[PDB]
Formats: structure tokens, C-alpha cells, sequence
DNA sequence: TTCAAAAAGTCCCA
DNA sequence: ATGGGACTTTTTGA
């Protein structure tokens, strides 16, 4: 339940707030980390604030109590005054009293440690400065009486599949100074997640935002499965209200190439540009002048979005695919009625413009009538996981009989010609589907309105949704999960906007060559990409870019 | 009644 | 052992 967060990005985070203080004016701030842990950062923070009192001792002597500032005294001074701190686990806590104790019985100095809800504790008063690193818990893994209380006290920034770590980005916020500085490490996910819509907006319109530090799908945190991103953020009034981004360009580097964060951020590895917050809408896009301008051409052209034009859906979530799918292959298949079977894909099967042949079958469970008539199905092959089925959440409730699918959906939906996208990809990979296929939620689907057929047709549309402008479209604004990998849900792919003009002919005679080229089965791959490239350019002919 | 979001992903191997 | 790559379930709130 402990992090180690890198040590040249606690240095970063602590320099960040800390270094510009003025130690004459105020010696007296206050720094908290209200996740403290055992104190990777606050242990830096007392390095850090000794050689500010040490470096400045004579001139506070002169200024103030004579006697009260000596050298002798800043280690008590520090631990009665500055330095603030709180965790759940009451280990880490008693680690990092002794770790603050033994920096220097004279007088039993007092330590302002607490164990401790962060989320839960009447603060007393606010803080100077903020640092450190949440903790990040899912809607999955947090308690359901945990998020009773999150949803009623923190309805502001957490609802649905909100985190755990948006709470913590409130609580930061709230009990900042006037003037003061947090900086803190979490997911990136909020700055285009649908989730963290609400805590972008609380961000924006109460905190000025200084600085953010996105490493996209660099692995910071070794052996976790997480994407990080720095954020640093004043309450100081300023008239200027622009926003520093380093957005890393190479996700391969390793943290520690220089000995300071800051080397990497101004080196070649990392871009650097300007955001305006005040041009922030509910959505931010976070890109250089170049892109910018070229979404904004994007836009402005496309007079449709998908969403005008389709119908979108999520797959069949059986709730056990063990219980429901097998390989085509399996004898056990043979106890299986043909009308109960369905082809089955996963999203490595989805390919650009075909889907490779499936290898799965789904036994569509939900029409079988009763258990009587078809005994041997449900006691041989859905009953070998009946103990786990019966644990699904609309079996308990009665909702559903405990061998039908959790959520079989519409089989009428699926048993058309659709186009299928992969969940999870490093790339667009749009396919039309012309085998009825059915797949779980790591592929999406969806199908033209009827209205709409006679502008747009599949074979246009997965032409240009597969280019590479669309492909350099959509990631300008999608979110970023993992190295490699983007989120394709219809949240953002519903969005994407498309056009209509005097290139749809040859666009879509061009997508049906590459189709037909792919259905071949002594297939030449490289004419593929020839044509490929000519899409492309009467794709940009036609945006203007 | 029934939709769709969510990586402190998960798992394997060199 | 670790770091890197291939690939992706069902729980959950609304
Ligand atoms: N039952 C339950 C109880 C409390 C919460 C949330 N409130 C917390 N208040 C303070 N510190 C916390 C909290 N949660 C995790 N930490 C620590 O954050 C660090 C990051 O890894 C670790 O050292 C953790 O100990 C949620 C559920
Ligand atoms: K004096
Ligand atoms: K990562």
C-alpha cells in the first residue's frame, strides 16, 4: 500500500514550491504532505529548509528574536513550525518520526505527524505549500462504503468512475494558503479522461496552474502499471494565466539520464510549450501551436461528427468468458444447438478495413429457455462455473439466472454490417465487419443511421478514419494509457468529426481496392501501403493541410 | 431495465 | 531476477 516515488522527482516537487521562498520575509511556512508515507518528500523538505535557515541565520538574528534564531535552533524550529504530514498507516508514520528525529532528551520536541483519513480530518488551518504523491484507488478496488461517503462529501469532483486521487486533488486545493504553491505526482489520466471532466473544471477556476509535466506512457514508477504526470498550481493573484506544459517525445528514456529533472525537461527528450487557461474549455487540449492549428482545421472543415451519423455500442460483457466462450475447435461444441453460437473476436483480431477470421465461439446463452430442455449444455460446459456465476451482481439480485450473460445487449445490433475498433490500440484500426461478428467490451462497434447512408458509406468511412491524418487527428485529443497504447471508447471516437466533398469517390474507390487487395488470399501487402499513401494525400488535399 | 467507463493494468519471457 | 512487450475482464455507477 506504499509507493517509492523517484527520487530526482521528490527533488523536482520540493524545488518546485520551495525554491523562490522567501525565508526573510516569512520563516514560518508551512509544508504539508498529507500522503506522506514514510516521508520521501518530507525528509527532503527539512534538507531543504536547514540549508534555508542556515544560509539566512544572522540576517533572521537581526530582523527578529536574537535568541531564538541560532543555528542550534532550526532543527526544533522546523519540527514545531513547518513541517506537517499525514498517513493512514500508522508504520509509515512512526518510521518517519524517528527518520525527523534523528536529523539533529533536551525538551521532547513535538512533531506535527498524523495517522489518519487525510480526506476525513478537520484541518485547523491551511498551508503554504502542498506536496507529494496520493494515493490512486479505482472504482474497482475502492470499498463501496468508502465511496458512499467520497459521493456525498466530494460530489464536486467525484462521481461515477471518478478516483480516489481526485478527492485528494480537492482536499490539496481547499486547504492551500492564499498565495501558496502545491505540487503533486498522479495519474495523467484526468486531463482528458470523461471521469475527470468535473476536477478539470474544479482545477481551472481555483488554482492558477504553473506547470505540467506529462511522461505520456513512460514507465516512472518501476514494476507498476501506471502513466504519471507532474502538476504544479499557485492561489497567488497573477494577471497572467498561462500554463507551462513538458510533454515528453520519447517514451524509452530513463528517468535518471541527468541528475535533475529539470536537465531532462529543457534537453531534447521533453517539448516545451504555452497553454492559455483562460482558453480552457471543459476539455484540455494540450498541444503545441502545429497541432493546434491543425485539429482546428480538423474541426472547422467537418460539418458531421460520428456521432451525428452512427450508432455506437459497447460488446457483450458475459460476466464469465470462461463459462461462454470457447474455441471453435472444442468438442464440446457439439452438445451446442448451431442457433446458440455466435462469432466470437478479440481486439487483436480487428485489423485496419477486415477482421481476421474468428477462432472463439460464444454460446449466447440468454435463449435457453429453461434448464430442463437443455441439461446437458448447462451441466457440461456454462455449470463448470456456476459458484462464480452465481457471484455476478444480477444473479444475486435475481435479475438474471445464473447461466444467462451478464449483458448479452441486442444480438440484432451485432448481426449486421458494422464497423468494429479495437478498446486499446497504438494506432486507428477501424475494420467493416461482414461476419456477423459478436466480441466482448475490448471492441466497440457501430453502424450508419439509416438516414445518413445515402452521404456516408462504410467503405468511405473506414478509409479515412484509418488514415494516417485521422490517426494523427485523434490522438491529439485521446486518451493516453499506457506505452503504445491509446483508449478508442466512444466517448472521444464518437467525436471525431468527418467531412464530405469532391474526394469522396476516390477515397472510397481507394478503400475498396485496399479491402479487396485484403481479402485475397495470395494478398500483396505492399500495394496496400501505395494506396494507402494517395488516400492520405487527397485526405490532406482536402482538409488543407 | 440496461447502458458504457475504468489501467498504482495483468501476464509472460528473456 | 527485472524490464519490456503483447494483449486485454467484469465490476460498477448511473
Ligand atoms: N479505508 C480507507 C482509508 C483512507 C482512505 C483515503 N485516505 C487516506 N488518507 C491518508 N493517507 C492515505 C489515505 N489513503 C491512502 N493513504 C496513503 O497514501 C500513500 C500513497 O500510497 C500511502 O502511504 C497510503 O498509506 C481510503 C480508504
Ligand atoms: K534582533
Ligand atoms: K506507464
Amino acid at each position: 500500500g506504499i509507493y517509492y516515488t523517484p527520487k530526482i522527482i521528490v527533488d523536482y516537487i520540493v524545488k518546485k514550491t520551495l525554491k523562490n521562498h522567501d525565508i526573510i520575509k516569512n520563516p514560518y511556512p508551512r509544508i504539508l504532505d498529507i500522503s506522506c508515507g514514510c516521508g520521501n518528500f518530507l525528509l527532503e523538505v527539512y534538507d531543504i529548509l536547514y540549508d534555508l535557515f542556515e544560509e539566512n541565520i544572522y540576517e533572521l538574528k537581526k530582523k527578529y528574536d536574537e535568541n531564538y534564531w541560532t543555528v542550534d535552533n532550526i532543527h526544533r524550529h522546523i519540527l514545531n513550525y513547518c513541517i506537517y504530514g499525514a498517513d493512514i498507516d500508522e508504520k509509515a508514520i512512526s518510521i518517519l518520526k524517528d527518520s525527523l528525529t534523528n536529523k539533529k532528551d533536551e525538551s521532547d520536541i513535538k512533531i506535527n505527524l498524523f495517522c489518519c483519513d487525510s480526506l476525513k480530518k478537520k484541518w485547523r488551518y491551511k498551508f503554504d505549500y502542498i506536496v507529494g504523491n496520493p494515493p490512486y484507488i479505482g472504482h474497482k478496488k475502492l470499498e463501496k462504503k468508502y465511496k458512499k461517503f467520497l459521493l456525498e462529501k466530494y460530489s464536486e469532483v467525484y462521481k461515477d468512475k471518478a478516483d480516489l486521487y481526485f478527492c485528494f486533488y480537492k482536499k490539496i486545493i481547499d486547504i492551500l494558503k492564499q498565495g501558496g504553491i502545491g505540487s503533486v505526482i498522479t495519474p495523467r489520466y484526468f486531463l482528458e479522461s470523461l471521469s475527470g471532466k468535473d476536477l478539470r473544471e474544479y482545477i481551472k477556476s481555483n488554482v492558477n496552474v504553473q506547470e505540467i509535466v506529462d511522461f505520456l506512457g513512460a514507465n516512472i514508477f518501476k514494476n507498476i502499471g501506471v502513466s504519471s504526470c507532474i502538476l504544479t498550481f499557485d492561489k497567488k493573484k497573477t494577471k497572467e494565466t498561462y500554463i507551462d506544459v513538458f510533454k515528453i517525445k520519447n517514451e524509452d528514456i530513463c528517468i535518471n539520464k541527468f541528475e535533475t529533472l529539470e536537465e531532462l525537461l529543457k534537453s531534447s527528450k521533453f517539448e516545451h510549450f504555452n497553454i492559455n487557461q483562460r482558453l480552457l474549455s471543459d476539455e484540455w487540449i494540450l498541444v503545441n501551436k502545429d497541432d493546434e492549428t491543425f485539429y482546428n482545421k480538423i474541426q472547422e472543415k467537418c460539418k458531421y461528427s460520428l456521432e451525428d451519423i452512427a450508432i455506437s455500442f459497447q460488446g457483450i460483457i458475459t460476466g464469465c468468458d470462461k463459462a461462454f466462450i470457447l474455441s471453435k475447435d472444442d468438442v464440446k461444441l457439439n452438445l451446442v444447438d448451431d442457433k446458440f453460437l455466435k462469432c466470437w473476436i478479440k481486439s487483436k483480431n480487428i485489423n485496419k478495413y477486415i477482421v481476421d477470421k474468428s477462432e472463439y465461439r460464444l454460446i449466447y446463452s440468454n435463449d435457453i429457455d429453461n434448464e430442463n430442455t437443455n441439461k446437458r449444455i448447462l451441466d457440461e460446459i456454462i455449470g463448470l462455473y456456476k459458484t462464480k456465476l452465481e457471484n455476478r451482481r444480477e444473479c444475486k439480485s435475481g435479475i438474471r439466472k445464473w447461466y444467462e450473460l451478464q449483458w448479452g445487449r441486442e444480438k440484432l445490433f451485432f448481426e449486421r454490417k458494422k464497423i468494429m475498433y479495437p478498446y486499446k490500440s497504438n494506432e486507428n484500426r477501424f475494420a467493416i465487419d461482414y461476419d456477423n461478428n459478436f466480441s466482448s467490451a475490448d471492441v466497440y462497434s457501430f453502424f450508419i443511421k439509416e438516414e445518413y447512408l445515402d452521404k456516408f458509406s462504410y467503405e468511405y468511412l473506414v478509409g479515412i478514419l484509418n488514415s494516417s491524418v485521422y490517426d494523427k487527428y485523434f490522438k491529439i485529443t485521446a486518451k493516453k494509457m499506457s506505452k503504445n497504447i491509446y483508449d478508442y471508447y466512444p466517448n472521444k471516437v464518437m467525436k471525431i468529426r468527418i467531412f464530405r466533398d469532391n474526394n469522396y469517390e476516390e477515397i472510397e474507390n481507394l478503400s475498396k481496392q485496399i479491402i479487396s487487395i485484403l481479402l485475397n488470399k495470395s494478398i500483396d501487402k505492399g500495394k496496400v501501403e501505395k494506396l494507402q499513401i494517395k488516400m492520405d494525400n487527397l485526405i490532406m488535399d482536402s482538409l488543407g493541410i
